[PDB]
């Protein structure tokens, strides 16, 4: 039975920094103030925001880290993320250093339902070269998905209101989680975005501290000082050529609240990286976004890889994780060499996007994807992209970036202003 479903959207953007999370919360507070003064705020339903929001990224050592951790239930985080789910009766998501009762550290997201409980809590499964500055630890559980009760969000195709409660498989996917493992893997195993498609989620909810390319990242230039210290020197003109002071910009808000303005569809180009016109989307990341999705994204050479069976190994021979993750490291561990059957789980498995039964297996399907990216910079070096955005997968049936027209961009931030945007969100779910 075809469900329709409209879903309100809230995505926060921020620019936190190490040592103020006071003043983080007091403009995120100032934010959500201004949001509900805008002239189409409506209430939304779920909150997203940005890794790692209140306290800052670039954590250089565990002593540093420390005293911004919390426990799941715990701290700073929790109890904004609980007022927050209060005040506006919804589902708040917000990314947060953890410890856990083991002196265990990772880097977390946690969800609070509109009673203010907490109803999940997700561990950062693919790590970046910053986290293991901390001792920071793979998700054991590797890539969860979790159930979400919406109220009044749903209907049946004939009726004329949203009176019905519907509960969405939700899966969230912290930055790096998007990448290829470690960036070693190939390319083309797209192994959240796989995951999700093979666990028919339908609600991608992504909090990201994820880079700008003008950001230094070369490693013989990060350990020789005289080489940083040049590049450095090209970050702070780039900064200060756009009036901003080094850290990036802080308190002057950017409200997309309620509008239906959508992202204009554009190709990578060499000035789509550029760090300019703060209150525009990175370009360049929002479609290296959407090919990091290419499952849910319709493509024509599918129909013959299906054909010839092309990729029927690949599906059979992928495991749930990479096999040197944390995953199998305890707890977890050739079906046509074998008297053991087809399970339901096998059929379900998709590689590049195709199963063993369709050669696309999101076709005529639904889903949500909404990612919540900070802004700012760090250490002189780092260059955070913004450009948090929303976006719908409407599997209907090309090109690899946001020209693809299987994905709806709904709306996205600038690559450099703190803020917010809003948006109602239509589609449908099978139940």
């Amino acid at each position: 039975t075809k469900l329709l479903v409209s879903l309100k959207v809230l995505v926060i953007q921020l620019n936190p920094q190490i040592g103020q999370v006071d003043q983080t919360i007091k403009r995120t507070w100032s934010i959500l103030d201004k949001v509900t003064k805008s002239a189409t705020y409506v209430k939304p339903d779920i909150i997203l925001f940005p890794e790692f929001a209140l306290t800052g990224y670039s954590f250089h050592a565990r002593k540093d880290i420390l005293p911004y951790v919390t426990k799941k239930d715990e701290g700073p985080s929790f109890e904004l993320a609980k007022s927050i789910s209060e005040k506006f009766q919804c589902y708040t998501i917000i990314g947060y250093p953890e410890e856990d009762d083991e002196q265990k550290l990772y880097n977390s997201a946690l969800v609070v339902n509109p009673q203010g409980g907490q109803i999940f809590n997700y561990r950062k499964t693919f790590l970046y070269d910053t986290e293991m500055n901390w001792d920071c630890e793979e998700n054991p559980e590797g890539f969860q998905t979790f159930p979400m009760d919406f109220s009044k969000c749903a209907k049946l195709s004939n009726e004329d209101s949203y009176n019905r409660d519907v509960t969405l498989k939700a899966s969230i996917g912290i930055s790096m989680d998007l990448s290829p493992y470690k960036f070693m893997a190939p390319f083309n195993h797209f192994e959240f975005s796989s995951f999700c498609v093979d666990n028919n989620v339908e609600l991608i909810l992504c909090p990201m501290a994820w880079l700008n390319s003008t950001s230094i990242t070369d490693k013989q230039t990060l350990h020789n000082n005289s080489l940083l210290e040049a590049a450095k020197n090209k970050i702070a003109f780039a900064l200060k050529e756009q009036g901003l002071p080094l850290a990036g910009s802080q308190g002057i808000y950017q409200l997309k609240i309620g509008d239906s303005q959508r992202t204009p569809r554009v190709p990578s180009d060499d000035s789509t990286s550029e760090y300019k016109d703060m209150d525009e989307p990175d370009m360049s990341n929002v479609n290296y976004w959407i090919l990091r999705f290419f499952p849910f994204l319709y493509f024509k050479l599918r129909i013959n890889w299906f054909k010839n069976s092309s990729l029927i190994e690949s599906i059979l021979g992928k495991t749930r994780m990479p096999l040197d993750h944390e995953y199998y490291k305890d707890g977890k561990h050739d079906l046509l060499d074998s008297e053991e059957v087809i399970k339901d789980t096998v059929l379900e498995k998709t590689f590049l996007g195709t199963s063993l039964g369709q050669p696309w297996k999101f076709q005529g399907k639904n889903a949500i994807l909404v990612l919540a990216n900070r802004c700012g910079t760090e250490d002189g070096t780092t260059i955070f992209a913004g450009s948090s955005g929303i976006y719908k997968f409407n599997g209907k049936k090309s090109s690899l970036d946001s020209l693809n027209e299987s994905v709806e961009l709904l709306g996205n931030l600038g690559k450099g202003l703190e803020g917010a945007i809003l948006r109602e969100v239509q589609f449908e779910v099978f139940r």
